[PDB]
């Protein structure tokens, strides 16, 4: 213990802990809202299974900085599930795509996401057009880097389907069911592996599906909205609009509690509120009106270890100065000679360091 | 601090929202200074420019930069004009976050985006933005049901990437000019903002080129890519020696090249960015610049701020809220619902669970 | 609003806001425990009144970094009140003393603190021996800088006194009353000024005095201990020792609620617990069992604005890279030491030329 | 592997890494100035040797938050060496003393420091009067916790002695030599163990002793002052006083260069400056005028691993929300011989809280 490693550490240092064969690790890489802030990236979850499979559920704007702090090689993070096509649920897919490829991902991204009520409201269309949006980046990068990693294979599934299997691979099952939020399309996921069940709610008004299909989850994640008082205080909403937000549009803390009392998970996770010194306590208290079981109030870099005997909540202590960590056909140039003729002579300036570096 | 009860003047840090901008002043905040690889210390390239006439502009809005921009306490409606140097993810990735975020938070005007063409339609900004709006069609259509759709538009102003120091923007005595960069493939540009005797230059991404030294000449603030050392490229990224040497000569502007460029420009103040600014990277990069450039220099990091006045170009750090909220500034019900009855029929009765707080709140 | 200042800002930027003549600002500069943490300095409060007076109540180990982030000239913070002589309540007095002096505090520090049951248990004895403890620092610094600011004038008051005035100047009154904690000496304070009453509880097991003398405070601060469950989980304590800690030694969250139910303050402040993602919630719940009124769960750099109409909680956003801000004898060397100098003219010659021109 | 630990990590996670039997780890738990700042605690160094020994060299105001972030049990950090009796070099000794003792530390603290030109300018007096300063804390704590860990045993050494052994145990040698700062007493240390030599400069204007006794250290830590231009911009100082600060009083970046040129250490560490985005660069340029060897510009939580083949600089990434971590410890009972420090006058004031605490109290006993 003098020279040796401190065991069972009270914080999670990403890349410092072996994952056991009968264990799951879940890390919140975004817990926040459609509005950006350094304290909270938009919705993103990393799941690491003891079998060695790793999934991303949601990759909202700003979450890539949290994901990259985990010291996980890009080739282990190629399978992404989207609950919804909000920018705060998949905005950083383009950063995973582009950054991973420049940083040695060799395999394409695999993306599972819902359909909508028509083609242009679904995940296939969305990813297809994101790729065209970044055509300049794709074509220029593809000149100097083999484009195989630049492909995104989309597995779109019917948003309407009630607890149907959307993924079955290597003893891992993902089921989806609908959400009620903004318009048709958003879903929740249940990940089933090795007698474990992890539920990723996504975004919804309270629904009849989640309480049924999430039942007995080892870890149950659901949206848990800021209070009507907080909507008045913070967003300057009139009393009636603030009231409606927690009845019509979203799952209230009180509703979240009803739902988790119905679900009886080993551990419930509230997320998708601004987790501030002046907001969290009314939200936690709303939940405890109706649910008394183990509860985590999520913020960025919270981590859950799921074992047979426990679901433990810790905070990740991860590097702000993050770096990519290493894992184990002719194309047309996109330059004209008009541009390449612009090169400045810098032979003189670079001479000293160049002679020293080659020696 | 002249009084116990009163405001400390000329504060050594910049608190966003706490300072009046003078009529002959420019404020520039680095909202991202980093790389195509994400990290909490450094968002990807983003700049906020505030002029004394009340005009504000974003130059680049790379992945991760929106949290920094939101920490500035500037109403969404004042940040509608966005200039892109390149169509890399790490230069316009967070354009979508600004578009959706500000629209939810009460922006009332459409976004306005100036970006370069490419060699053909599908390599320029008009095509890029059109397809980004299609990519987020679900979010657009669902949000347009409950929020007026007008601020969900993006007006694109595409300009010729080939043009040598020509105007791309002219409004209210503010000029932006572009000239080309040499980077990845045709399209990327540098910008010069001219207003009220001032010239601010946003370099973007380039191998050393003949245009910047001429067109950036005498800028109040000159920003230019300044790459990590070949030795770092080896130490960090385990690059095989020759690759590491070619990166700092052919692909990017080395610190030494940046020095030559800024010695030619003779700016009032020069800014190196686009490297990982760490306790074991920054010093050799600095030394590299000083080989050739002796003038005023900032080694940019996130939330660094420059005040440009007639007498000085000041560098300070911004001290800004991590727990940021949108700040308020000064609905077409003839839209088809994007719900079907099938999904609406799924609602859980939660009347009991919510009655307690619901009674109380209606007092 | 484009060119202009953002009004009524949602965070407090220290040095950015004028205090009105009927306003109080209280900043928690330390909310923690006798064990150190970058997240929570030990007990320290800065109070700013609209009449321009400023006070420090407690200055525990680690709090000086928070106090220095406030951009307050050292000469404005010369008056310090100590609730108790725990290192986690006055450990940073020496940092304020030495730091302020080198940074151009011109006036001596003034310290109000309790006596104990005998001379060697009181503030007078403590500060006299603190200055001897740092006599090398004192003597060497005094050679180069005038020693007036290096004086500490101690105002020891009787710990036993029941709600008596220990300070009265410029319309500001502090009263003390005793606490029940560790041993005889610890006290709570009440600052009264311009119809406002701010209570600094210090450290206590629940006592009959605080509920009486704190009644109707604008801001009531009281110890609010971590739970007997948190005591076993975090300190591997035996169940019965973990039970006693929250009944005999300290104020339980539940006791805190009872006390604040009795006090009926405009705003209650719970502090002196580790404010963590897995501790804070049970502490809040315990309080809410008995207290329903406005409550803050304190952490470092929380700030309250006390006005006629409101008591507001905000977080302060302050510089980590802090600098002192300007407000408006025989050598201790022997020749044997001054002889050891290394010549460095050559090495320093280049810059010495540039600088002088 | 997807399942395994990432090896040779680019940041140090305190408590995550086994220390090699022929390895030294040095952590800057404080690198700053007489004035306080969240970014930089005052001068403090933690040194872990492969043999299991650990030492603290300096424990300035603010450093204890950093030291506690290391997940080291209190019982392993009972040996402290002071280079000077400045508040910003030993201010947090008291925090260590009180906090460890409450945390469950069972060994007294052991303090090594310099004498001065007379009794009341040396460490023995300083620590004696520090214990008297905290007499209320001592006597109240000694009622409920065993008093033996509350002792501080002082080993005062002669400040004038040129490179003499002030500590010698378990194959570890500490030597001291003088410095030229503020007045007589402040020293530098050299820690020698298993063919390694680590030097803690302390504070000094440039001296003849450092370059001689520091020669060929694996890690050489020396004061390296902010620039005279920086003294003018920051502290509004006049030109001549600004100039004098870097010549008369402190080691300029340029002098630091000369000294490390002369010492030729494996790795040089510059510290004791405010490490800001607008100060660090000129200070680095200053050192490079005369020193070309491996250099760290120190800031808080910077860590050096010293091995036969390399000296590696990493940043430690450590918990802000720190907790004491348990290690080996005695279950020493409180001394019932000790008088209570309560009088019946104070005890008579207890409020009845039976009711408010009965709900959670019952449930807790179930
Ligand atoms: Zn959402
Ligand atoms: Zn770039
Ligand atoms: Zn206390
Ligand atoms: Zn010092």
């Amino acid at each position: 213990s003098s020279t040796g490693i401190a065991p069972k550490r009270y914080v999670y240092y990403p890349g410092s802990e072996e994952l056991g064969p009968d264990e799951i690790r879940v890390i919140a890489c975004g817990t926040g809202m459609p509005t950006a802030r350094r304290a909270q990236a938009a919705a993103a979850w990393v799941v690491e299974l003891g079998n060695g499979d790793k999934f991303i559920v949601d990759i909202g704007s700003g979450s890539m900085a949290n994901i990259q702090s985990l010291m996980i090689p890009a080739n282990y993070l190629t399978k992404i599930f989207l609950t919804a096509l909000h920018t705060d649920h998949w905005g950083d897919l383009v950063s995973m795509w582009a950054g991973g490829w420049t940083a040695g991902r060799t395999d394409p991204l695999e993306v599972w996401g819902p359909s909508g009520s028509r083609e242009d409201m679904g995940t296939k269309y969305a990813v297809e057009h994101m790729l065209k949006a970044y055509n300049w980046d794709y074509m220029t990068r593809a000149v100097t880097i083999n484009p195989r990693p630049g492909d995104i294979n989309v597995h779109e599934f019917d948003y309407r389907a009630l607890n149907e299997v959307v993924y079955q691979e290597n003893g891992v099952t993902f089921r989806s069911w609908p959400c009620i939020h903004a318009g048709d399309g958003p879903v929740s996921f249940a990940l089933e592996w090795n007698g474990y069940k992890v539920v990723f709610g996504g975004d919804t008004a309270p629904n009849i599906w989640y309480p049924e299909y999430a039942k007995g989850a080892d870890l149950a994640i659901h949206e848990c909205w800021m209070t009507s008082d907080q909507m008045m205080t913070k967003y300057n909403q009139p009393a009636q609009l603030a009231l409606r937000i927690n009845l019509d549009f979203h799952t209230s803390a009180q509703s979240f509690g009803q739902i988790m009392n119905m679900v009886q998970p080993r551990h419930a996770v509230a997320y998708h509120f601004f987790n501030d010194d002046d907001t969290r306590y009314d939200i936690y208290t709303g939940v405890r009106e109706n649910y008394a079981g183990p509860l985590s109030m999520a913020t960025d870099m919270m981590v859950w270890n799921i074992t047979r005997d426990a679901v433990t909540e810790r905070m990740a202590v991860s590097p702000d100065h993050a770096w990519d960590v290493a894992g184990p056909r002719n194309r047309a140039s996109e330059y004209t000679q008009y541009i390449l003729d612009g090169r400045l002579n810098v032979d003189e300036a670079n001479a000293h360091w160049k002679q020293e570096f080659m020696g």
